[PDB]
């Protein structure tokens, strides 16, 4: 991997592993939500931050960026054994927080395969309390950004920016007492943000996986699962299949997230 | 990757991923289970196999190679952004099946951080009867392997080759209720052969896991979890050191898909 030309974006490619890839022989969603999460800690080590990508005055204040979005839409899954290119770029919403950018391409042909999306917020680690982006903070990250827009989703009113409904009883699916393992961890012991993603996925029926490809995922991120928690995962068609979907805690029914998918007939 | 100079045996690089570390911040047992998979799966189709690594005539009889055993030794563990690299290559043992044997070295010393051994069996994918390799089927195998013996666990009486009993009720420590999310699954819709080894550690305490290291863990398949299954992982300490015994069963009656030990040393 590498930063390009003008430093303000990473660029790295993966070979499609044989345990990365679902019945079709192509990554899942999941395979590529890691392979973005990885592309962006190293755009991060790249420049001297750092998977909070940190700097020492947020470090001494306590604060790390938390996800708060991810939106991804796959045209083509990558197969196995191909090469997947993927460039990434950030860029600050103002005191709100920053957007990190995707785009996934074929290494052979060139077209764009998939791109993706994502807004983070700053949170101290301890108190969990939104403290917003300052400006001593922002000013440290402007020189690793570009100055003029530089969108993944530049449409006005796209799919990525919709505001996610909360799903009502009784759900049409439910998986039902879903739990972390240690492999669900990262290095910090929190639950990695993909296993939200499987965990959202797992309400979908086995005759839709079948049948059909997802197109769009959107996910909002509300409470972390703190490991010894059991999730509840309910999914309600609104419909191509679209498709409601939250997340919860087994017990009191507290919500962790909130998302909805677009899938496309095979 | 490729195979080497002799045709016998396939290396691979890897770069250590920032999801696939630890607390340490060094690959998991599980990320190395992953890639001794990768490269072993690498290596059959750069000699014109295909995970079940079948000749055109196994595929007509409806076999398939299935692990009976898997045994890793790790003396360090690669930390996050190292290149490791790994051998593997390919041995028959009678018509009991075959052995895989895997060596992961550091690429920047090019010394032996750890290595792995598995016991490959020939069964019916549809009746999951086992039968004895056949002599036509041995025969188109053994143009890919080396003739003399090349052992990755040479030593006299090896951890790798000792017997595994049966743990007995009541469990010191236990993680009840695992299932298998779609994330477990491989491309063929089974579970995942690493995902064992993860219900397997499950029931070990945090405090030995951040106390220790896990140096050896040898695990024995019976039986397959299918996806609709939930399963009860039991583990008693049997011991510098600290050695456990380890036993996977169906929730419901108690069916044993699989046995183990593991060894951790002291940080
Ligand atoms: C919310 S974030 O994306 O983790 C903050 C950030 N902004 C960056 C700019 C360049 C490199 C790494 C960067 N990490
Ligand atoms: C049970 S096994 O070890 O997966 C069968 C096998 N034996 C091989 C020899 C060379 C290349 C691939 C090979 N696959």
């Amino acid at each position: 991997g590498s930063l390009t030309e003008d430093g303000l974006s990473y660029k790295e490619k993966f070979v499609v592993r044989s345990y990365e890839v679902g019945s079709n022989k192509t990554a899942t969603v999941e395979t590529i939500a890691n392979l973005l999460q990885e592309v962006g800690c190293n755009h991060a080590q790249s420049v001297g931050f750092s998977g909070f990508a940190t700097t020492t005055t947020m470090r001494k204040l306590h604060l790390i960026w938390v996800t708060a979005r991810m939106h991804i839409e796959i045209y083509k899954y990558p197969a196995w054994g191909d090469v997947v290119e993927i460039e990434t770029w950030c860029q600050s919403e103002g005191r709100i927080g920053t957007r990190r950018d995707w785009i996934l391409k074929d290494s052979v042909t060139g077209e764009v395969t998939g791109r993706a999306t994502s807004k983070w917020v700053m949170m101290n680690q301890d108190t969990r309390r939104l403290q917003k982006v300052s400006d001593d903070v922002r000013d440290e990250y402007l020189v690793f950004c570009p100055q003029e827009p530089r969108l993944a989703f530049p449409e006005e009113n796209n799919r990525s920016l919709k505001k996610i409904p909360k799903l009502e009883d009784p759900a049409q699916y439910s998986m039902i007492g879903l739990k972390p393992r240690r492999a669900d961890l990262d290095m910090n012991q929190h639950v990695n943000n993909v296993t939200y993603i499987g965990w959202v996925l797992e309400s979908i029926p086995q005759e839709i996986v079948d049948t059909h490809e997802l197109q769009v995922i959107t996910l909002d991120y509300r409470r972390e699962c703190q490991q010894d928690d059991v999730v509840d995962s309910l999914t309600t068609t609104t419909s191509d299949s679209q498709f409601l979907h939250l997340l919860r805690l087994s017990g009191d029914g507290q919500e962790i997230n909130r998302g909805t998918t677009l899938w496309r007939k095979k």
